[PDB]
């Protein structure tokens, strides 16, 4: 039939679900941060259509990307938080959930950084000016 041996008990996945529930919330909180970007992105793009000169436009973008940077940091906390998490090799689903989340974090931080970097790089190129090294 189907030989089974491990402990001889089985009592549902109570705590397993609890640990998993928190993990679930983490992805959502992440989903919310990611959602805020798309929301802010929509309003920014709308405003981006035109309103002020390049001076303010470039000014808004640099400020825009930097704020984007703050969003990336939140994503960083997700990885760092999970990174400093403790869990044995028993929670297969919970662990699989965390690992997949880690990569979500990698893309979320990076995707967010690219947007901020692009907006920054575009504005950055627009302004170069000179420099002076003395002290």
């Amino acid at each position: 039939g189907s030989p089974e041996f491990m402990l001889i008990g089985e009592k549902s996945n109570p705590e397993e679900e609890v640990e998993l529930k928190k993990l679930k919330d983490l992805e959502v909180s992440a989903e919310k941060i990611a959602n805020h970007l798309q929301e802010l992105n929509k309003e920014l793009s709308g405003i981006q259509q035109g309103f002020l000169a390049k001076e303010l436009q470039a000014e808004a973008l640099c400020k825009l990307d930097r704020k984007v940077k703050a969003t990336i940091e939140q994503f960083m906390k997700i990885l760092e938080e999970i990174d400093t998490m403790v869990l044995p090799e028993q929670f297969k689903d919970s662990r699989l959930k965390r690992k997949n989340l880690v990569k979500k974090v990698q893309v979320f931080l990076a995707e967010c950084d690219t947007v901020e970097q692009y907006i920054c790089q575009e504005t950055e190129r627009l302004q170069s000016t000179n420099l002076a090294l003395a002290e």
